[PDB]
């Protein structure tokens, strides 16, 4: 699995469940194609996104729909998503973990970037 | 001063110089209208993007150039840029850089 | 002013005030001796700790009192509080607060 | 497994490897005793640190030796350690698992609190 999207939620001490995540390519004429999306698992996890073969050398934007989750809590945050945008296989194929820790005006983003 | 960016780097301690910073507004027909830039100073920080008159409420996206800033120190970085998109209904968007992490606050008052 | 503090509130997006900060200096037989001590302002800001004359090299612990920020707020928290430990060899210590998590930042120049 | 450490590593976008991990709990006396100690593996984690039964209730401090593992990579930190100090199990018995993110002059941590 070439590309997983892990989310916590800071204010609970929990991963944060049922977000909504999209994936987008960047194109030839250089607009954002869509990819790929889901939603995190019960443990704040989100695989199979993607295969090996589809998964090409490229810029791509993973768009973590914050503002839905905490909306849902009965919170209003200051982010409508947290975007995370990088250019993913540029010296042959790796595997990706984009990892998001939210708040309601705050959120981190790291990546683990394995071979 | 409505809007103001400050960009740390968490690497060294310091703050972040001469960062590009590139300000959008959403219009009408959701495509990302050019609003406002700079570069940040040598305490890390942007003013004077906008006016309170300029500043109405709307969704904004502030993209802060991250890939150069690292690539000027010779390290690699993971991201392309990092973007904030929020709606404005004082901000400060703060940003505090790592090669592959990023954390971003909003400061309001 | 060679060590200031600044705390922000991640749930709110705002300074954290209000909170006590207490700093300590490790003495010669590995104990903690309190050094300097205060309450955050209204900008969620600290200053005057201490002074260039007193700030010698040494090792330090600066201890945010976050949960009984969260608690005057009705919120549980995890942590019992945020502690900074650093050798001292301009020094701004920022913290920034969630119930359950916190990240904290030198700042030095 | 009731108290897990994870550990990455934010310059190189990998998990912090063979960080050095120590685990207190606060006496009777107020004195911080030695509870449990160890040391991240290949994918940044640190189990088996201590049983259900052996963790009680009480104040934890779980000390990540962040220093060491900077100057093992030849970077000269901030931090002489990050410390996460917790009360734990006091309305029974949970999961907790501390994650540290870490840089040079920053870190971040959270808690996953789990039934
Ligand atoms: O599985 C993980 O890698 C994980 C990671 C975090 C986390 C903490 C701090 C941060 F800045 C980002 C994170 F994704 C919090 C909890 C967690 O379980
Ligand atoms: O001026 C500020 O508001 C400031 C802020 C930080 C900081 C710390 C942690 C974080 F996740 C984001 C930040 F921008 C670090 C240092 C700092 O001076």
């Amino acid at each position: 699995c070439p590309l997983m999207v892990k989310v916590l939620d800071a204010v609970r001490g929990s991963p944060a469940i049922n977000v909504a995540v999209h994936v987008f390519r960047k194109a030839a004429d250089d607009t954002w194609e869509p990819f790929a999306s889901g939603k995190t698992s019960e443990s704040g996890e989100l695989h199979g996104l993607t295969t090996e073969e589809e998964f090409v050398e490229g810029i791509y934007k993973v768009e973590i729909d914050t503002k839905s989750y905490w909306k849902a809590l009965g919170i209003s945050p200051f982010h409508e998503h947290a975007e995370v945008v990088f250019t993913a296989n540029d010296s042959g194929p790796r595997r990706y973990t984009i990892a998001a820790l939210l708040s309601p005006y705050s959120y981190s983003t790291t990546a683990v970037v394995t071979n």
